Protein backbone atom coordinates (compact mmCIF):
# COMPACT_ATOMS: atom_id res chain seq x y z
CA UNK A 1 0.00 0.00 0.00
CA UNK A 2 2.82 2.24 1.01
CA UNK A 3 5.45 0.61 -1.08
CA UNK A 4 2.30 1.63 -4.02
CA UNK A 5 2.21 4.53 -3.09
CA UNK A 6 5.79 5.80 -3.80
CA UNK A 7 5.50 4.08 -7.02
CA UNK A 8 2.33 5.89 -8.15
CA UNK A 9 4.29 8.82 -7.14
CA UNK A 10 7.24 7.64 -9.16
CA UNK A 11 5.24 7.30 -11.86
CA UNK A 12 3.02 10.42 -11.19
CA UNK A 13 6.87 12.32 -12.07
CA UNK A 14 7.86 10.67 -14.93
CA UNK A 15 4.88 11.43 -16.79
CA UNK A 16 4.53 15.18 -15.90
CA UNK A 17 7.96 15.34 -17.31
CA UNK A 18 7.29 13.64 -20.16
CA UNK A 19 4.24 15.21 -20.94
CA UNK A 20 6.13 18.35 -20.17
CA UNK A 21 8.66 17.34 -23.06
CA UNK A 22 6.40 16.54 -25.50
CA UNK A 23 4.03 19.74 -25.45
CA UNK A 24 7.90 21.61 -26.07
CA UNK A 25 8.40 19.47 -29.24
CA UNK A 26 5.25 20.08 -30.32
CA UNK A 27 5.63 23.57 -29.85
CA UNK A 28 8.88 23.73 -31.77
CA UNK A 29 6.98 21.60 -34.59
CA UNK A 30 4.42 24.10 -34.98
CA UNK A 31 6.26 27.30 -35.47
CA UNK A 32 7.78 24.91 -38.32
CA UNK A 33 5.07 24.06 -40.13
CA UNK A 34 3.78 27.92 -39.65
CA UNK A 35 6.99 28.76 -41.57
CA UNK A 36 6.74 25.91 -43.82
CA UNK A 37 3.03 26.82 -45.07
CA UNK A 38 3.86 30.21 -45.24
CA UNK A 39 5.72 29.52 -48.21
CA UNK A 40 3.45 27.22 -49.64
CA UNK A 41 0.79 29.75 -49.74
CA UNK A 42 3.13 32.75 -51.15
CA UNK A 43 4.60 29.67 -53.60
CA UNK A 44 0.38 29.08 -54.65
CA UNK A 45 -0.17 32.87 -55.09
CA UNK A 46 3.04 33.10 -57.03
CA UNK A 47 2.09 29.89 -59.30
CA UNK A 48 -1.09 31.00 -60.18
CA UNK A 49 0.28 34.74 -61.26
CA UNK A 50 3.09 33.13 -63.19
CA UNK A 51 0.40 30.52 -64.78
CA UNK A 52 -1.85 33.58 -66.00
CA UNK A 53 0.90 35.12 -67.23
CA UNK A 54 1.69 31.92 -69.32
CA UNK A 55 -2.00 32.17 -70.85
CA UNK A 56 -1.14 35.37 -71.81
CA UNK A 57 1.63 34.09 -73.43
CA UNK A 58 0.06 31.88 -75.58
CA UNK A 59 -2.64 34.32 -76.77
CA UNK A 60 -0.05 37.11 -77.77
CA UNK A 61 2.48 33.96 -79.94
CA UNK A 62 -1.52 33.34 -81.34
CA UNK A 63 -1.66 37.12 -82.25
CA UNK A 64 1.67 37.17 -83.46
CA UNK A 65 0.84 34.36 -85.96
CA UNK A 66 -2.36 36.51 -87.09
CA UNK A 67 -0.39 39.47 -87.97
CA UNK A 68 2.39 37.14 -89.86
CA UNK A 69 -0.35 35.42 -91.76
CA UNK A 70 -1.89 39.32 -92.90
CA UNK A 71 1.51 39.88 -93.82
CA UNK A 72 2.32 37.35 -95.90
CA UNK A 73 -1.12 38.34 -97.41
CA UNK A 74 -0.95 41.91 -97.76
CA UNK A 75 2.83 41.66 -99.45
CA UNK A 76 1.59 38.57 -101.96
CA UNK A 77 -1.13 40.72 -103.44
CA UNK A 78 0.46 44.49 -102.86
CA UNK A 79 2.81 43.00 -105.49
CA UNK A 80 0.41 41.25 -107.71
CA UNK A 81 -1.93 44.10 -108.20
CA UNK A 82 1.56 45.80 -109.30
CA UNK A 83 2.75 42.78 -111.46
CA UNK A 84 -0.75 43.65 -113.40
CA UNK A 85 0.26 47.01 -113.89
CA UNK A 86 3.51 46.09 -115.47
CA UNK A 87 2.03 43.84 -117.61
CA UNK A 88 -0.14 46.04 -119.15
CA UNK A 89 3.17 48.61 -120.15
CA UNK A 90 5.05 45.18 -121.61
CA UNK A 91 2.18 44.88 -123.46
CA UNK A 92 1.97 48.12 -124.44
CA UNK A 93 5.51 47.49 -125.24
CA UNK A 94 5.05 44.30 -127.80
CA UNK A 95 2.86 46.84 -129.51
CA UNK A 96 5.01 49.72 -129.84
CA UNK A 97 7.53 46.97 -131.43
CA UNK A 98 4.65 45.68 -133.84
CA UNK A 99 4.16 49.15 -135.44
CA UNK A 100 8.10 49.12 -135.77
CA UNK A 101 8.22 46.03 -137.75
CA UNK A 102 5.80 47.82 -139.75
CA UNK A 103 7.07 50.84 -140.47
CA UNK A 104 10.32 49.12 -141.18
CA UNK A 105 8.23 46.89 -143.41
CA UNK A 106 7.07 49.82 -144.58
CA UNK A 107 10.79 51.48 -145.21
CA UNK A 108 12.91 48.67 -146.75
CA UNK A 109 10.47 48.26 -149.99
CA UNK A 110 11.78 52.02 -150.79
CA UNK A 111 14.10 52.48 -154.17
CA UNK B 1 23.20 77.72 -198.09
CA UNK B 2 22.48 74.21 -198.86
CA UNK B 3 26.17 72.98 -197.58
CA UNK B 4 24.55 74.49 -194.46
CA UNK B 5 20.96 73.31 -194.88
CA UNK B 6 21.54 69.36 -194.34
CA UNK B 7 24.18 70.24 -192.03
CA UNK B 8 21.71 71.97 -189.62
CA UNK B 9 18.91 69.65 -190.09
CA UNK B 10 21.05 66.75 -189.67
CA UNK B 11 21.81 68.82 -186.14
CA UNK B 12 17.71 69.95 -185.40
CA UNK B 13 16.87 66.11 -185.80
CA UNK B 14 19.99 64.95 -183.17
CA UNK B 15 18.48 67.57 -181.13
CA UNK B 16 14.88 65.76 -181.45
CA UNK B 17 16.23 62.75 -180.03
CA UNK B 18 18.41 64.34 -176.98
CA UNK B 19 15.39 66.76 -175.87
CA UNK B 20 12.85 62.97 -176.57
CA UNK B 21 15.07 60.95 -174.26
CA UNK B 22 15.55 63.83 -171.70
CA UNK B 23 11.88 63.79 -171.49
CA UNK B 24 11.94 60.04 -170.95
CA UNK B 25 14.49 60.29 -167.80
CA UNK B 26 12.39 63.04 -166.48
CA UNK B 27 9.47 61.09 -166.47
CA UNK B 28 11.33 57.57 -164.87
CA UNK B 29 12.21 60.47 -162.19
CA UNK B 30 8.94 62.16 -161.79
CA UNK B 31 7.54 58.70 -161.42
CA UNK B 32 9.77 57.69 -158.94
CA UNK B 33 9.58 60.53 -156.74
CA UNK B 34 5.92 60.39 -156.91
CA UNK B 35 5.99 56.97 -155.02
CA UNK B 36 9.21 58.00 -152.54
CA UNK B 37 6.33 60.71 -151.60
CA UNK B 38 3.52 58.69 -151.02
CA UNK B 39 5.97 56.32 -148.80
CA UNK B 40 7.11 59.52 -147.38
CA UNK B 41 3.27 60.51 -145.90
CA UNK B 42 3.00 56.85 -145.05
CA UNK B 43 6.16 56.83 -142.83
CA UNK B 44 4.55 60.30 -141.47
CA UNK B 45 1.44 58.43 -140.69
CA UNK B 46 3.15 55.48 -139.03
CA UNK B 47 5.77 57.54 -136.63
CA UNK B 48 2.71 59.59 -135.21
CA UNK B 49 1.26 56.39 -134.58
CA UNK B 50 4.14 55.04 -132.91
CA UNK B 51 4.75 57.87 -131.05
CA UNK B 52 1.11 57.94 -129.43
CA UNK B 53 1.98 54.05 -128.14
CA UNK B 54 5.18 55.19 -126.82
CA UNK B 55 3.52 58.01 -125.17
CA UNK B 56 1.01 55.49 -123.69
CA UNK B 57 3.89 52.96 -122.89
CA UNK B 58 5.69 56.00 -120.42
CA UNK B 59 2.02 56.74 -118.81
CA UNK B 60 1.80 52.31 -117.61
CA UNK B 61 5.73 52.69 -116.45
CA UNK B 62 4.75 55.56 -114.52
CA UNK B 63 1.52 53.92 -113.34
CA UNK B 64 3.46 50.66 -112.46
CA UNK B 65 6.21 52.76 -110.46
CA UNK B 66 3.55 54.33 -108.70
CA UNK B 67 1.68 50.80 -108.00
CA UNK B 68 5.64 49.55 -106.72
CA UNK B 69 5.57 51.93 -104.21
CA UNK B 70 2.74 51.07 -102.65
CA UNK B 71 3.75 47.08 -102.37
CA UNK B 72 6.80 48.47 -101.05
CA UNK B 73 4.71 50.65 -98.45
CA UNK B 74 2.12 47.72 -97.43
CA UNK B 75 4.84 44.99 -97.20
CA UNK B 76 7.22 47.59 -94.83
CA UNK B 77 3.67 48.31 -93.28
CA UNK B 78 2.41 44.88 -92.44
CA UNK B 79 5.60 43.24 -91.48
CA UNK B 80 6.00 46.18 -88.90
CA UNK B 81 3.05 45.55 -87.54
CA UNK B 82 3.84 41.97 -87.16
CA UNK B 83 7.15 42.86 -85.72
CA UNK B 84 5.05 44.89 -82.92
CA UNK B 85 3.29 42.14 -81.91
CA UNK B 86 6.06 39.36 -81.93
CA UNK B 87 7.98 42.15 -79.82
CA UNK B 88 4.89 42.49 -76.97
CA UNK B 89 5.40 38.06 -76.59
CA UNK B 90 8.78 38.27 -76.50
CA UNK B 91 8.36 41.13 -73.55
CA UNK B 92 5.67 38.93 -72.38
CA UNK B 93 8.18 35.93 -72.29
CA UNK B 94 11.19 38.07 -70.65
CA UNK B 95 8.52 38.67 -67.80
CA UNK B 96 8.04 35.31 -67.07
CA UNK B 97 11.37 34.49 -66.45
CA UNK B 98 11.49 37.18 -64.08
CA UNK B 99 8.20 35.92 -62.39
CA UNK B 100 10.29 32.42 -61.89
CA UNK B 101 13.38 33.41 -60.70
CA UNK B 102 11.23 35.50 -57.92
CA UNK B 103 9.67 31.98 -57.09
CA UNK B 104 13.03 30.36 -57.52
CA UNK B 105 14.08 32.89 -54.16
CA UNK B 106 10.89 32.06 -52.28
CA UNK B 107 11.57 28.21 -52.52
CA UNK B 108 16.21 27.98 -52.33
CA UNK B 109 15.04 28.80 -48.60
CA UNK B 110 13.01 25.76 -48.00
CA UNK B 111 14.99 22.90 -45.90
CA UNK C 1 -4.64 5.66 1.80
CA UNK C 2 -6.73 3.60 -0.30
CA UNK C 3 -8.49 6.46 -1.94
CA UNK C 4 -5.24 8.33 -2.18
CA UNK C 5 -3.92 5.63 -4.37
CA UNK C 6 -6.69 5.31 -6.19
CA UNK C 7 -6.60 9.22 -6.73
CA UNK C 8 -3.12 8.94 -8.14
CA UNK C 9 -3.50 6.00 -10.42
CA UNK C 10 -6.40 8.20 -12.06
CA UNK C 11 -4.02 10.62 -12.08
CA UNK C 12 -1.23 8.93 -13.30
CA UNK C 13 -3.93 7.26 -16.20
CA UNK C 14 -4.94 10.22 -17.68
CA UNK C 15 -1.48 11.68 -17.74
CA UNK C 16 -0.44 7.94 -19.57
CA UNK C 17 -3.03 8.88 -22.05
CA UNK C 18 -2.12 12.59 -22.45
CA UNK C 19 1.38 11.05 -23.47
CA UNK C 20 -0.24 8.86 -26.42
CA UNK C 21 -1.69 11.53 -27.62
CA UNK C 22 0.73 14.33 -27.82
CA UNK C 23 3.11 11.92 -29.44
CA UNK C 24 0.58 10.85 -31.65
CA UNK C 25 0.30 14.54 -32.37
CA UNK C 26 4.06 15.27 -32.95
CA UNK C 27 3.93 12.26 -35.28
CA UNK C 28 1.01 13.04 -38.01
CA UNK C 29 2.33 17.00 -37.90
CA UNK C 30 5.82 15.81 -38.59
CA UNK C 31 4.75 13.55 -41.66
CA UNK C 32 2.54 16.42 -42.56
CA UNK C 33 5.24 19.19 -42.97
CA UNK C 34 7.54 16.39 -44.70
CA UNK C 35 5.28 16.11 -47.22
CA UNK C 36 5.22 20.03 -47.72
CA UNK C 37 8.92 20.53 -47.76
CA UNK C 38 9.09 17.26 -50.49
CA UNK C 39 6.72 19.21 -52.70
CA UNK C 40 8.08 22.72 -52.30
CA UNK C 41 11.66 20.92 -53.12
CA UNK C 42 9.83 19.29 -56.16
CA UNK C 43 8.53 22.52 -57.21
CA UNK C 44 12.28 24.49 -57.18
CA UNK C 45 13.61 21.87 -59.70
CA UNK C 46 10.44 22.50 -61.88
CA UNK C 47 10.50 26.22 -61.65
CA UNK C 48 13.82 25.65 -62.51
CA UNK C 49 13.57 23.76 -65.48
CA UNK C 50 10.67 26.01 -66.79
CA UNK C 51 12.42 29.32 -66.67
CA UNK C 52 15.87 27.29 -68.61
CA UNK C 53 13.02 26.21 -71.65
CA UNK C 54 11.73 29.27 -71.90
CA UNK C 55 15.28 30.94 -72.40
CA UNK C 56 16.02 28.24 -75.09
CA UNK C 57 12.94 28.17 -76.82
CA UNK C 58 12.66 32.30 -77.04
CA UNK C 59 16.06 32.49 -78.52
CA UNK C 60 14.44 29.96 -81.32
CA UNK C 61 11.44 33.01 -82.29
CA UNK C 62 14.29 35.68 -82.27
CA UNK C 63 16.48 33.57 -84.59
CA UNK C 64 13.84 33.15 -86.96
CA UNK C 65 12.89 36.70 -86.63
CA UNK C 66 16.69 37.16 -87.71
CA UNK C 67 16.10 35.22 -90.95
CA UNK C 68 12.85 37.10 -91.77
CA UNK C 69 14.74 40.63 -91.37
CA UNK C 70 17.40 39.48 -93.84
CA UNK C 71 14.85 37.86 -96.57
CA UNK C 72 12.82 41.42 -96.28
CA UNK C 73 15.76 43.92 -96.29
CA UNK C 74 16.83 42.13 -99.59
CA UNK C 75 12.82 42.69 -100.89
CA UNK C 76 13.29 46.07 -100.07
CA UNK C 77 16.86 46.13 -101.91
CA UNK C 78 14.91 44.65 -104.84
CA UNK C 79 12.24 46.83 -105.11
CA UNK C 80 14.04 49.91 -104.74
CA UNK C 81 16.58 48.75 -107.80
CA UNK C 82 13.03 48.37 -109.44
CA UNK C 83 11.86 51.74 -108.71
CA UNK C 84 15.21 52.69 -110.13
CA UNK C 85 15.02 50.64 -113.42
CA UNK C 86 11.25 52.54 -113.76
CA UNK C 87 12.78 55.95 -113.63
CA UNK C 88 15.16 55.35 -115.92
CA UNK C 89 12.52 53.34 -118.57
CA UNK C 90 11.15 56.65 -118.22
CA UNK C 91 13.78 58.95 -118.64
CA UNK C 92 15.23 56.77 -122.00
CA UNK C 93 11.69 56.62 -123.32
CA UNK C 94 11.12 60.34 -123.25
CA UNK C 95 14.67 60.77 -125.16
CA UNK C 96 13.06 58.19 -127.63
CA UNK C 97 9.79 60.83 -127.76
CA UNK C 98 11.89 63.69 -128.60
CA UNK C 99 13.75 61.66 -130.94
CA UNK C 100 10.44 60.66 -133.30
CA UNK C 101 9.85 64.29 -132.44
CA UNK C 102 12.75 65.16 -134.46
CA UNK C 103 12.15 62.35 -137.54
CA UNK C 104 8.64 63.79 -137.79
CA UNK C 105 10.00 67.49 -138.42
CA UNK C 106 12.60 66.06 -140.52
CA UNK C 107 9.29 64.10 -142.54
CA UNK C 108 7.17 67.04 -142.41
CA UNK C 109 10.41 69.23 -144.05
CA UNK C 110 11.46 66.75 -147.12
CA UNK C 111 8.09 66.22 -148.05
CA UNK D 1 16.38 79.66 -199.39
CA UNK D 2 18.40 81.58 -197.35
CA UNK D 3 14.67 81.87 -195.43
CA UNK D 4 14.95 78.43 -194.63
CA UNK D 5 18.32 78.65 -193.50
CA UNK D 6 17.24 81.44 -191.03
CA UNK D 7 14.06 79.17 -190.47
CA UNK D 8 16.39 76.05 -189.47
CA UNK D 9 18.18 78.09 -186.76
CA UNK D 10 15.26 79.26 -185.13
CA UNK D 11 14.45 75.42 -184.19
CA UNK D 12 17.94 75.12 -184.11
CA UNK D 13 18.06 77.60 -181.26
CA UNK D 14 14.78 76.65 -180.01
CA UNK D 15 16.12 73.01 -179.02
CA UNK D 16 19.36 73.88 -177.84
CA UNK D 17 17.44 75.89 -174.95
CA UNK D 18 15.19 72.81 -174.60
CA UNK D 19 17.85 70.69 -173.87
CA UNK D 20 18.96 73.35 -171.30
CA UNK D 21 15.53 73.37 -169.87
CA UNK D 22 15.04 69.67 -169.73
CA UNK D 23 18.85 69.11 -168.08
CA UNK D 24 17.63 71.73 -165.56
CA UNK D 25 14.57 69.98 -164.67
CA UNK D 26 16.36 66.51 -164.75
CA UNK D 27 18.81 68.08 -161.98
CA UNK D 28 16.18 69.42 -159.62
CA UNK D 29 14.21 66.23 -159.60
CA UNK D 30 17.82 63.89 -158.56
CA UNK D 31 18.61 66.69 -156.04
CA UNK D 32 14.75 66.75 -154.58
CA UNK D 33 14.63 62.73 -155.35
CA UNK D 34 18.02 61.89 -153.10
CA UNK D 35 16.68 63.96 -150.50
CA UNK D 36 13.42 61.90 -149.99
CA UNK D 37 15.55 58.71 -150.65
CA UNK D 38 18.39 59.73 -147.94
CA UNK D 39 15.70 60.67 -145.17
CA UNK D 40 13.88 57.05 -146.17
CA UNK D 41 16.97 55.14 -145.71
CA UNK D 42 17.84 57.16 -142.59
CA UNK D 43 14.80 55.85 -140.69
CA UNK D 44 15.22 52.63 -141.69
CA UNK D 45 18.04 52.29 -140.33
CA UNK D 46 17.00 54.74 -136.93
CA UNK D 47 13.63 52.28 -136.80
CA UNK D 48 15.91 48.89 -136.44
CA UNK D 49 18.16 50.88 -133.77
CA UNK D 50 14.94 52.06 -131.63
CA UNK D 51 13.23 48.10 -131.86
CA UNK D 52 16.35 46.88 -130.69
CA UNK D 53 16.43 49.18 -127.71
CA UNK D 54 13.01 49.12 -126.76
CA UNK D 55 13.68 45.34 -126.78
CA UNK D 56 16.68 45.27 -124.72
CA UNK D 57 14.90 47.75 -122.28
CA UNK D 58 11.65 45.72 -121.73
CA UNK D 59 14.14 42.57 -120.95
CA UNK D 60 15.86 44.52 -118.38
CA UNK D 61 12.54 45.22 -116.63
CA UNK D 62 11.48 41.59 -116.77
CA UNK D 63 14.62 40.79 -115.48
CA UNK D 64 13.95 43.10 -112.32
CA UNK D 65 10.80 41.74 -112.14
CA UNK D 66 12.41 37.90 -111.79
CA UNK D 67 14.62 39.26 -109.35
CA UNK D 68 11.49 40.61 -107.55
CA UNK D 69 10.28 37.52 -107.49
CA UNK D 70 13.05 35.74 -106.34
CA UNK D 71 13.50 37.81 -103.41
CA UNK D 72 9.57 37.54 -102.45
CA UNK D 73 9.97 33.79 -102.31
CA UNK D 74 12.81 33.58 -100.10
CA UNK D 75 10.42 35.92 -98.07
CA UNK D 76 7.37 33.89 -98.02
CA UNK D 77 9.57 31.44 -97.18
CA UNK D 78 10.85 32.93 -94.23
CA UNK D 79 7.71 33.63 -92.78
CA UNK D 80 6.03 30.27 -93.14
CA UNK D 81 9.40 28.82 -91.34
CA UNK D 82 8.50 31.40 -88.59
CA UNK D 83 4.60 30.73 -89.01
CA UNK D 84 5.95 26.81 -88.18
CA UNK D 85 8.04 27.86 -85.16
CA UNK D 86 4.77 30.08 -83.46
CA UNK D 87 2.49 26.92 -83.73
CA UNK D 88 5.52 24.88 -82.26
CA UNK D 89 5.72 27.79 -79.23
CA UNK D 90 2.19 27.79 -79.11
CA UNK D 91 2.00 24.31 -78.16
CA UNK D 92 5.12 24.22 -76.34
CA UNK D 93 4.09 26.65 -74.11
CA UNK D 94 0.22 25.58 -73.89
CA UNK D 95 2.33 22.31 -72.10
CA UNK D 96 4.27 24.47 -69.93
CA UNK D 97 0.63 25.85 -68.54
CA UNK D 98 -0.71 22.16 -68.27
CA UNK D 99 2.22 21.47 -65.57
CA UNK D 100 1.96 25.17 -63.63
CA UNK D 101 -1.72 23.43 -63.24
CA UNK D 102 -0.75 20.28 -62.29
CA UNK D 103 1.75 21.92 -59.65
CA UNK D 104 -1.24 24.37 -58.39
CA UNK D 105 -2.99 21.23 -57.85
CA UNK D 106 -0.58 19.57 -55.74
CA UNK D 107 0.17 22.70 -53.36
CA UNK D 108 -3.40 22.67 -52.58
CA UNK D 109 -3.80 18.95 -51.71
CA UNK D 110 -0.61 19.09 -49.33
CA UNK D 111 -2.28 21.56 -47.59
HG1 LIG E 1 -2.45 31.89 -51.20
HG1 LIG F 1 16.75 20.49 -60.66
Amino acid sequence: AEQRNRDLQADNQRLKYEVEALKEKLEHQYAQSYKQVSVLEDDLSQTRAIKEQLHKYVRELEQANDDLERAKRATIVSLEDFEQRLNQAIERNAFLESELDEKESLLVSVQ
